């Protein structure tokens, strides 16, 4: 009769019959393959209703295969693996550098599919970028806790005496063909204690437009006068501000 | 032939040894009395003659200020050192005395006054000056009371510096003049002892010397993970340098 009863049973795959059981001639049935199994390409996945009620030829056409290689943060994969998604034991895949890694010479940048439906061990085929020199802060220190590669943080301090002005850290970033830092080297500036004071009937001994950390003046009673107290104080920094050791002396009379 | 009572003499009392006839020859000395001094080249004696008369004798004792008091300051000069006789209207002449100076507004006399005293004392001899004591690089120098003589000084050592020499100097009298008993102290640079290595980690460009408030920082190698402080810092407890904490430690990944 001008019908096909039910399609031939493919290994691995199931047709989509719609919900019925005759089918009348020139009637394309299509299979689609089962969960784990992905269709082999450049193959028939359907069968025809011909003439005296027989269905045409179809082989098995469904494997078995990895998933699509895990994302990598160094690498992408070369065309044409990053865009297919058919890959049976056996299949090895390249990968390519991504920014801003570049390649380690004495590793294979190739993943197999195995045996067991996964890919090979992953190795740092594509090792991180490294950043310039940092250089050097005058007057003050640079900390580097953990290299200076891609992705790697550095921070930034002004010896005693010294106020950073500037950037307190920098970030190793990737800066479009290449990786780095975030911010430029920052300043150290010298710290100023405030004017020294004055003393009544006494001066101060050579005073100085500034005073720097550790700094001293060095106070004077006029004649007729008696010092009581220290002869001279010095600049004491902290916590980024100057301040005076302690108060001047006093000069008494007569 | 004996003599009675010998005469009487203004301001002056005789010595009789409780007698009231002496013999020819008797020689009788008289005593100023309270206030009065004897005027030098005067006879102060009498003596028993031929008819029961004694010689003749005149006042001797001139009231007079006692001798000058002492003064730490000054001394009398000669020969004012050595007279007794002050009539009112004296006046003596000072000197200093070591460790003290004129002051030459000042006058370095005194005057027997007409109650018997001497005038007011002033500061004509004051108290010398040692020479300015200076500065210790990196101390300071305590001046509770002046730097004349008889002043002392001490010297202290900043934050971060041990003092060595002499903790302390007193204004002394040096021969001719006022010197510091002692020379200024030196304020050295403490060192922390140098910084400890760890184990797969280093210290970031380590320095020869560390002194107080300068810090080591630590940096653990690739595949080290650091545990503890990154830095630490050079702290100073009684002239000795010591770290303010141990170094971190860089755990195998």
């Amino acid at each position: 009769m001008q019908d096909c009863g039910l399609p031939p049973d493919v290994p691995n795959a199931q047709p989509a019959l719609e919900g019925r059981t005759s089918f009348p001639e020139d009637t394309v049935i299509t299979y689609k393959c089962e969960e784990s199994f992905v269709k082999i390409p450049g193959e028939k996945d359907s069968v025809i209703c011909l003439k005296g009620s027989q269905w045409s030829d179809i082989e098995e056409f469904c494997n078995r295969s990895c998933e699509v290689p895990t994302r990598l943060n160094s690498a992408s994969l070369k065309q044409p693996y990053i865009t297919q998604n058919y890959f049976p034991v056996g299949t090895v895949v390249e990968y390519e550098c991504r920014p801003g890694y570049r390649r380690e010479p004495s590793l294979s940048p190739k993943l197999t599919c195995l045996q067991n439906l996964k890919w090979s061990t992953a190795v740092e085929f594509c090792k991180k970028k490294s950043c310039p020199n940092p250089g050097e802060i005058r007057n003050g220190q640079i900390d580097v806790p953990g290299g200076i590669l891609f992705g790697a943080t550095i921070s930034f301090s002004c010896n005693t005496g010294y106020k950073l002005f500037g950037s307190t850290s920098s970030f190793c970033l990737i800066s479009g063909s290449s990786v780095q830092w975030s911010d430029p080297l920052p300043e150290c500036r010298e710290i100023y204690c405030p004017a020294p004071p004055q003393i009544d009937n006494g001066i101060i001994q050579g005073e100085r437009d500034h005073y720097g950390y550790r700094q001293s003046v060095t106070y004077a009673c006029n004649k007729g006068f008696t010092m009581i107290g220290e002869h001279s104080i010095y600049c004491t920094v902290n916590n980024d501000e100057g301040e005076w050791s302690g108060p001047p002396p006093e000069c008494r009379g007569c």
